[PDB]
């Protein structure tokens, strides 16, 4: 029988063991690891570890069900290729974020960044929201983000602009929104008599001028409904400029109303760096305090590599000030994508290793935003993953991804052009022991590299801790080919399958929980992305407007009653100008034609008609005008050109001409 | 270690458990009942109970995973407000029907009574499906529904008209429709000689004059295919008019043949009963036989206050005869929304109580239709909740839930704008012992209420049996905020994430299942509410008809041949009259205009064209009629103001006039 | 206690048991097989099994959860009559082919041919796509498949024509097409001086003239992008025409480069076999070798009945070359649609049994494609379901369903017309033991047989093995009425809830899994069918080209610029003719018109118009034109008829005419 020790070579009694007892049977190894030669079958345990030297030296583990609280979820399905959370997630009151780039390639062609939110503690995703439009020089350049986070109640995010033929960094940019949030509160509002403006007590709120702010029940007259902000007095009071002045000061003390903003319906402050020198990538987000924040950031383009985080000190008042600093100068060759986090007073940093045959991923913390350093190695050249962290109780807790299967160990070489299972890690490091010679890599999931392509969207994620549990956002593919090398090199998502990578995410239990469960299976029908309600006439009926974008194609059309007290039906037409035509027939190109008809109907019996007729119809590029009563209001009617045309023909004559005086003749 | 004999305090014996214990082990508490002074790690153990204070003196109990056999689903996901199953479930044929309204708020802005249904014992559900139309006076009132279900093969429902302004009663109607069901028969159908009707017997077939039935394989010439009833003979038979008439008689006897019925082409029978007087809301729905069936109802406007049931004896013949039945007077003070449910010869009714400071819920039977009952109350004041119910066996079933989280309790406090996760119970009720003193309110599912407004929708649900599983359908949120502080104070659901209330279904096994597993995963894209077919050139094809109703933007756009044979490519407006327009261009307005062609392309070598200048073109409100030949059919070309415009121009001069007499010159 | 030895009966004993333990606990049968007189609480007993004789002398067994490690999955969720997976479904580079056919009934009706694939092991499933259009033909013949599969990287596919009326066959043919692949590849190309061809060297291409290849990095002057195969040297070699030539040779010989395979972007190859004599249907799909393959077939229309296969020796080189083979002549009466399968030089053969009271299903196997055969009879009569098979080890694993509950066992009569819950079992038999007296079927999964018609979608499945899986994909249904007897006899799957029947899979464990576990929850908004994506207006945008087929109706619509660089706004229509007319008003028909504007409102101050008035209107058949110009190009302004029309009128006189000469009248 099995030692279960975590040394001793448990390969003989576990295969025993399985060969003894019936398949469906779970066996409980009882939270213990058992080291073996060869991973047995791990789907036939339950609670059990294992200890497995796939490369001699260097032991990994692995999970059976049920050994960690944790599952994995699937939480974009688009046919963008969807990667790169790294690293950008957080949580803003109760609401989990997870930003990314949706693309279609390694590469910001066709890019959006983006983001879906969960309500429900990560059980169910929303629609994937465009955050940024396609540069209004595509398709020279356009935009791309690895660092957003979220500093006293404002979206903070680095947008970069990066070519499209080489990805190379162009500019750099910090954004910044107010998030949306609802207040209730008591009092604040004060109106001095004789003047318009109000002030506003809301402590902390991240308002700039200009910014969206909605009242109810204020009880402060003008103070109502949708308002901008107009001043800011400091960062706990703002005004709004009202309609009206009053001879009485107001005071809306001891009464309860309700605030108030939006993301949406606020602009982006939009702060240009320029190209800051020595910069590759900016990536990462780390929360200071109540003023400021940092941002991680490499330079891997030439020697001498850089690793460090550009602190904003206060980028409420001055967003484009930051100081850079750098990781000790011995941990820079061979890293990039730094994963920055803050927790009480100490900042945390670890790299990402380019390569498995040199010194790979470190872990730094500092006293002093970056100034000083202390520094250790992870054993065994973790490389071409980052390590997003979260730290719960003494412990960093993080997470990585090989991108695909195999690639994790030192000295392993990549494998790409086949398919297959990668694995994805985490590991806990106590930062008071301060020493990783014996972290332990726990392989909790599996995800699948496609293989048609040598990049891989497998992993390069983010992590964020909401009540206990811990969310790791990353990317993983499917076994669909993109088809790159195929019938799709222009890599349009649109086609076939689109690309196979999307986001998912691993939620981990990380303390307890005092609730019965909050778990549903989800049986409805997905009806946020195009809402479908059958009508009480049986007929599906969309409600909600909608842009089509890709062409369209349609049957029968009936344009209903919509406009003006829905007196009439309308369409619309944009563009410099419209243009309304017919395709050449198929079967019969001489009759082609439009008819317009005033009318139900394709007989001129049923309303005035004009038909124009196509340069392929029998009769070329007539117009028959058919009505009761032909009526030319407020211009004479008059031919193109000069001497050229007539009224009538020999065979065509009018009766007469009814004037007010002979003709002039010239 | 833990007596869990539901008594002593094994608070210490359980933290010594789960401290000596690995994360992974789920702890079988064996089906017993511990008694706690906090709650520990639920999520650890399986097959547990607990038993807590967290107000004392007032014990609740707590459903580890696994104590009994049951699972929440998510049943909706719509931008609407989704709630108020409250009391409308009822399964007919094998489906389960989950009604509810979906609006915009607390309210009937917006609103459609609405259903969704499960066939397949709840695993999956449908499309939302609109039951009623919004009222022909919107916005000043609209409709509303509690009270719903089936007697004798039709659909009854209690219509209310409603204000938007206060939510004030208006109308009440009966409304009522047969159920769509398929009949396999044998026999039945009679047609007498030398006249054209043919009667049918179907025992209890609930139908009207007018009512769609279908017919198959009849065997009685003349009684085929799609058909109306013409008039009924009574409860099992009626007749239908044939196109033809035999000189001989028919008599299908000894033969199987196939009807017949629809919901949705026959049209609702609508009873108006006037403003009810006394009545705030009618709720809840007992079938008592063949013939009719009873409706509770409250009234809570102005004292006194009025707990009861209406009962229609026989709604059949006498729609608009009903009595009203009221509770026992102790029980009516801080009572509404009473549910009620029939079962051998006993009529049960449950309360929901207004506040956590009065006597709450309470329980009455009844052996004669509500004239004397037998009554008791619930412990601890029980409120804010409605308790949906079924009895199995000896058992009365209830389910409970909480609106938002703490509020259970007698004395606690509403507690609404933060975020919580309210609990939902149920309990058992033995109706021999009839005494509620110690009832155990078990909590088995806990959802989320949202905060961003006062109200909540979670909860206030229905219930129903099949086969041998009890459903609760009712209400939760999401932490998506509405954002009604904010930036949709007109409470649109198509802006941001619309509404976070949506349906859900806890299904509890409640009685042995002698069946393998019908349970899968759901893996498919779900293809029912706009059907996508990637057709043979590879684009995404729907064939179902559809209706969008909200402002649509469109890019290229090509109308297909589709109607009289696929000889032509059709648009028909409607209104009053369509409009066809140019807006007005972005960056080069000096070109606006319209092209209409009757070729395939701009030039008008392609076709024949005439062209509508803006105004805002160089050439304001030109015309340019441009074919091959210009023929007015049908009327004189005329000015349409007299002596005022003229033929041609001192520059656009026509070559010569072909007329049949001189001008006539006046 | 229990014995678990599967003869002593343990009714007692397991229900004593039941009594004695809570509800909650999950009862460990540990892998033993249990006899009972009746089926106990299933839903209670974990890695258990029952043997148990619904009719006597017929033991089934029954699986608890957990007994089998396995799973059941929904893979199509469709309005169309869905089934008949039929005995199609492969497995080609790491993705698994669920085909079917979707229609309207038993029957080619509104039939596509069809396919959803997996990419992820069976988890996840796509949309649907058509492989073909209704028939040319159609509504007299259309399309039929039930024989599919891959040989030498190509689809084949026996595609059936068959009548709407009788669903009688009236042409064979063989469909072949090849498949999309990504190769990357080293060295193979080289172009000899002084022409054009490069020859490509890929071993078992499986390519044709005409197919599409694509090249990426080949290092070969004109061998680039989207090219297609121009001659085919040999099964590992072929050409491609570049556009130019060298006066050296050229030869990649250790140069990577990829290519480049496309199903869609290559045309079928349709070999006509005509009507092949004595064949009621083709169906299942054995691969023999790198040059061709087996089809089975049965005649069951006239006797006497056949079944057997066809055997296409060489299928790349001559398609329409096959020889019919036989089972021997005991086993054919009263069988059908035989699943083939070929192993290790040894071609099995399982047949459908057609009635419950004629020996049934039979087993054979030959060492000479179908030359000679040996052997053997299921016990009791097993009908009404195919048995489609893999060989895993030793083991025959095969799948089969009844088509409604109890129809399995011999001499159990038709049960139709009525809601059921059918039995799916699977077997093993050992090919070395070749003996099937003793063969366990076990309930696995248990389904729903609609009712509302005689037919069922039930079963009639495919199987396939990949990696440590085999997979059972077939059909159930669902309590959805199709309305057939109802208000949709004419089978409309867009009307209510269309067609309940659709695909599920059952994926079961059969080899060890030594990998940590993939599976994940599905959370995301499932966004590949309608890809929708909130733009940074807060729109719901589909960027995705999509074709709608059925009637639309739409509300306010604007078409947007999109055309010639975003110019113009742009609507074609095709068809012989296009149409643009206007409903009869509903309130006011006396206002029935359109009005064309070349600019933005209804207004004539915002651009030139031109009204049609409808026939209706009060104004009826009127047309004004309305603009600062009328100006007539390109020809004559004339009248339709000759000396029958004016210009102007008594009360509409132009001023005068501008001529360049007097008029011409006569
Ligand atoms: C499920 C379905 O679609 N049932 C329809 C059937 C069905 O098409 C046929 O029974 C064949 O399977 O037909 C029904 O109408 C039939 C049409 O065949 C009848 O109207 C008969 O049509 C005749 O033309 C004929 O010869 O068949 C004349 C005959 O007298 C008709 N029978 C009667 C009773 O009038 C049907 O009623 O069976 C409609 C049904 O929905």
């Amino acid at each position: 029988s099995a030692k279960g020790d975590g040394v001793t070579d448990d390969t003989a009694a576990l295969t025993s063991a399985l060969n003894d007892t019936p398949v469906g049977q779970k066996i409980n190894g009882n939270g213990k690891t058992y080291k073996v030669t060869s991973l047995p079958d791990i789907s036939r345990f339950i609670n059990t570890r294992f200890v497995y030297e796939r490369i001699p030296g260097q032991p990994l583990y692995y999970a059976s069900e049920e050994f960690v609280q944790g599952e994995l979820f699937k939480i974009t399905d688009t046919p963008y290729y969807n990667a790169w959370p790294q690293d950008k997630a957080f949580v803003y009151e109760n609401v989990i974020y997870a930003p990314y780039m949706g693309s279609d390639r390694h590469g910001v062609s066709r890019l959006h960044v983006s983001w879906v939110k969960s309500g429900d503690d990560g059980q169910t995703w929303s629609t994937p929201e465009w955050l940024t439009d396609l540069h209004p020089d595509y398709p020279t350049v356009n935009y791309h983000c690895m660092s957003m986070g979220v500093c006293r109640n404002r979206l903070f995010a680095m947008i970069e602009t990066r070519t499209l033929a080489k990805n190379a960094l162009t500019n750099c940019a910090l954004w910044d929104r107010p998030m949306s949030r609802s207040l209730h509160l008591t009092g604040g509002i004060t109106k001095a008599a004789n003047q318009r403006y109000a002030t506003i007590h809301v402590p902390d709120h991240g308002l700039f001028v200009g910014d969206f702010v909605n009242f109810s029940n204020s009880a402060v007259t003008g103070v109502s409904g949708d308002m901008t902000v107009a001043t800011v007095i400091d960062k706990d009071n703002f005004t709004v400029l009202t309609p009206n002045q009053q001879t009485s000061d107001l005071n809306n003390a001891g009464k309860n109303w309700h605030m108030g903003t939006s993301f949406h319906k606020s602009p982006w402050r939009k702060t240009d760096l320029g190209l800051i020198p020595s910069v590759t990538e900016v990536h990462s987000f780390a929360t200071i305090d109540n003023n400021g924040f940092a941002m991680g950031y490499h330079q891997g383009d030439v020697a001498p590599r850089e690793v460090g985080l550009f602190y904003f000190p206060d980028a409420f008042n001055s967003p484009s000030n930051y100081v850079r600093r750098q990781i000790p100068s011995e941990y820079e060759p061979d890293a990039s994508e730094p994963c920055i986090k803050y927790y009480d007073g100490v900042l945390y940093l670890i790299t990402r290793g380019t390569r498995g045959d040199r010194l790979g991923s470190s872990l730094h913390r500092s006293r002093d935003i970056g100034q000083t350093w202390e520094s250790l190695r992870f054993p065994h050249n973790v490389h071409h993953t980052t390590l997003p962290f979260a730290k719960v109780g003494d412990d960093l807790i993080m997470f990585g991804s090989e991108r695909a299967e195999n690639e994790w160990e030192a000295g392993a070489p990549d494998d790409r052009y086949k398919a297959s299972y990668p694995r994805t890690f985490y590991a806990r490091l106590n930062v008071n022991n301060w020493n990783a010679d014996d972290i332990e890599w726990v392989n909790i999931t599996d995800q699948i590299y496609q293989g048609g392509i040598v990049n891989s969207g497998v992993g390069v994620g983010s992590v964020v801790v909401k009540d206990n549990y811990i969310y790791y956002m990353f990317g993983g593919e499917d076994h669909f080919n993109p088809w790159t090398y195929g019938d799709n090199s222009a890599k349009d998502p649109f086609k076939s399958d689109g690309h196979p990578s999307d986001l998912y995410c691993y939620k981990m239990k990380i303390g307890p929980d005092n609730r019965v469960s909050r778990d549903f299976r989800y049986g409805a029908v997905p009806n946020r992305a195009v809402p479908v309600f059958f009508d009480t006439n049986g007929v599906r009926t969309v409600p909600a407007p909608m842009e089509f974008t890709g062409d369209l194609g349609l049957g029968h059309v009936t344009i209903r009653a919509s406009t003006s007290s829905n007196i009439r039906s309308e369409v619309l037409m944009e563009g410099e100008y419209g243009f309304i035509g017919k395709s050449i027939p198929t079967d019969n190109p001489a009759g082609q034609r439009i008819i317009f008809c005033g009318g139900e109907g394709t007989s001129s019996t049923t309303g005035a008609q004009i038909t124009l007729y196509g340069a392929n119809n029998t009769d070329s590029r007539r117009i028959v005008y058919n009505g009761d009563e032909h009526l030319f209001q407020s211009a004479d009617v008059k031919p193109y050109n000069d001497n050229v045309t007539a009224l009538g023909g020999p065979s065509n004559r009018f009766t007469t001409a009814y004037l007010g005086s002979n003709p002039i003749v010239t």
